[PDB]
DNA sequence: TAACTTTGAGGCAGACC
DNA sequence: GGTCTGCCTCAAGACGG
């Protein structure tokens, strides 16, 4: 069904990447309370009743062909296979009721919804977003990433790219100059979230620090100077101080997934299995969702 | 067969020039 | 004065076909 009302919006279709993994554990984790055993309706009901949200919001704002991208570690992230240190990061909320009940969800999603779900194991949902806005971004379309990950700050240096962070409720924003420099920020002084380390110090500074560990100072004239010229890497920096850059390059810098990464998450997008626009409602009874049959052409 | 245990922001301390 | 880093708390779900 879409017999319409659609405002005059554009021929290459606005696009909304979900970062998933985001929306549903982060919603789990305000919503549900500690250790009670977290079923799967519990769940389900939460990764619908959010993403209806979101799309509502991505529906009405101009993004219409939406994609829910989805961490796949199963055989180890390939950033984990090139830096074993790479978001190792080192209990009362049931984590396993939540995670197997989830899996669970996800694959009812492939199943019966409109949407393109991202999953390949190995690579992350960075990697799916990332990828397919640096796609789309210069092939015309409009693009929404619905994350607050700050680590997306670097893709608004794509045209038409705009970004709603789900918890918060606002437009997330550039942080402090371009997203050339964000980027280099990242890139030079690390991620402690993501556990990549500034380059004045070893790989896996996050995951083996000593007590009494800092972090020498990393002038801002040093990042803005390199995030303006590149090349300057090679001045600026020394020898172990760049070789920690190009390190770092493949673990932050989106432009520097693989080739051969970018084809195949667009391979699989272009070729993706888009169910039919009527087993949503069959679905909602198949498991339990009676009070949603009757709100539906909201997807 | 496998693994995935959020996010930033706003304070506040101490080290450096 | 100012800049840099690290640590600690905080608070985040929109059901007319």
């Amino acid at each position: 069904m879409d017999l319409e009302m659609m405002l005059d919006e554009d021929y290459k279709e606005g696009i909304c990447l979900i970062d998933f993994s985001q929306i549903a554990l982060s919603t789990a984790l305000v919503n549900f309370p500690d250790k009670e055993k977290i079923n799967l309706s519990m769940v389900r009901h939460l990764i619908l009743n959010s993403i209806k949200f979101n799309v509502k919001k991505a529906k009405t704002l101009g993004y219409t062909k939406i994609v829910l991208c989805i961490d796949n570690a199963k055989s180890g992230y390939w950033r984990r296979d090139f830096a074993y240190y790479y978001k190792k990061n080192r209990s009362t909320w049931d984590w396993e009721g939540y995670f197997e009940s989830s899996h669970k969800v996800i694959d009812e999603l492939k199943a019966y919804m409109p949407y393109i779900v991202m999953d390949i194991d190995k690579y992350e949902a960075n990697d799916h977003i990332a990828v397919l806005v640096k796609k789309f971004s210069l092939e015309g379309h409009k693009i929404l990433i619905i994350s607050s990950d700050g680590d997306f700050t670097q893709l608004h240096k794509y045209p038409n790219v705009k970004q709603w962070s789900p918890m918060h409720k606002k437009w997330v924003k550039i942080k402090s100059g371009s997203a050339e420099i964000d980027c280099m920020t990242k890139i030079l002084k690390g991620d402690k979230k993501d556990n990549v380390a500034s380059v004045k110090v070893r790989s896996d500074f996050w995951f083996t620090r000593v007590e009494g560990e800092r972090t020498p100072s990393m002038k801002t004239s040093i990042v803005e100077a390199i995030a303006n010229d590149r090349e300057q890497a090679k001045v600026l920096l020394t020898e172990s101080e760049y070789n920690r850059y190009k390190e770092n390059l493949v673990l932050i810098d989106f432009d520097y997934i693989p080739d051969n990464i970018a084809s195949n998450i667009v391979n699989y997008y272009n070729s993706y299995k888009l169910p039919p626009r009527g087993k949503i409602y069959s679905y909602f009874v198949k498991a339990g969702l009676s009070k949603l049959t009757n709100s539906i052409n909201e997807f």
